[PDB]
DNA sequence: TTGCTGGAAAAATAG
DNA sequence: AACTATTTTTCCAGC
């Protein structure tokens, strides 16, 4: 079943979930760096993922990918890969389509939770994927990701599920200037002389149904919500 | 050695 | 073809 296929986070009494979420900013590392690390979270630990409802006593793989933070249907990002850390975890890494995908157990005995430790975060250059026949993502300004997590459940016929992370801002510039929301109704983000602004329309709220969106100024504009 | 950074200069580029 | 303010890629330094 492919990435690119959306699927639901649970099925049945089966629910595959983020019990930990990483830090709204990870700064990814170039080919032509050393390792920036895995993600963190925000705790100074590691995202935690568990799979509730399986009972059987054979473990099972949690597949790891980037995808995208967009308005569009969740993909893997062209222009970012998992990178393998080599750590509590054992894992190891496959090919699937163009995107790379990093492997850990998911076991019994832990009650299918895991610590994500061991997966860092390649940005690809713009240039080189651009130029890959069949190939139309524009990389230029797209520095936002979410992991993503996969479990394939066997019966007898194999149920998949998917959980993506909360957004990641993987650019060193965009972490140090921009606004970032995370959470709404109380706004709580970061990096917030700072003003908040409503469009569909334009209209400065006060502070330190119909369809429309806001944004945090700082300059250096948060996204839209 | 590699891993893992923070910080920032060089290079690229949109319009 | 050339420019410039903005964004990306390489680079330095320090454990």
């Amino acid at each position: 079943p492919p990435l690119e296929w959306p699927l639901s986070s649970q099925s049945g009494s089966y629910e595959l979930r983020i019990e930990v979420q990483p830090k709204p900013h990870h700064r990814a590392h170039y080919e032509t760096e050393g390792s920036r690390g895995a993600v963190k979270a925000p705790t100074g630990g590691h995202p935690v993922v568990q799979l509730h409802g399986y009972m059987e006593n054979k473990p099972l793989g949690l597949q790891i990918f980037i995808g995208t933070a967009d308005e569009r249907i969740l993909k893997p990002h062209a222009f970012y890969q998992v990178h393998r850390i080599t750590v509590t975890t054992t894992s190891y890494e496959k090919i699937v389509g163009n995107t790379k995908v990093l492997e850990i157990p998911l076991e019994p005995k832990n009650n299918m939770r895991a610590t994500i430790d061991c997966a860092g975060i390649l940005k690809l250059r713009n240039a080189d994927i651009e130029l890959r026949k069949g190939e139309t993502d524009i990389g230029r300004k797209n520095t936002r990701v979410r992991l993503v997590f996969r479990v394939h459940i066997p019966e007898s016929r194999i149920v998949s599920l998917q959980t993506a992370s909360n957004p990641i801002e993987c650019s060193q510039r965009s972490a140090h200037e921009l606004p970032m929301v995370e959470r709404q109704d109380i706004l709580t983000g970061q990096n917030f002389e700072s003003k908040v602004v409503f469009t569909e329309w334009e209209m400065e709220a006060t502070v330190s149904p119909v369809k429309v969106n806001f944004y945090v100024i700082n300059g250096k504009r948060s996204q839209p919500q």
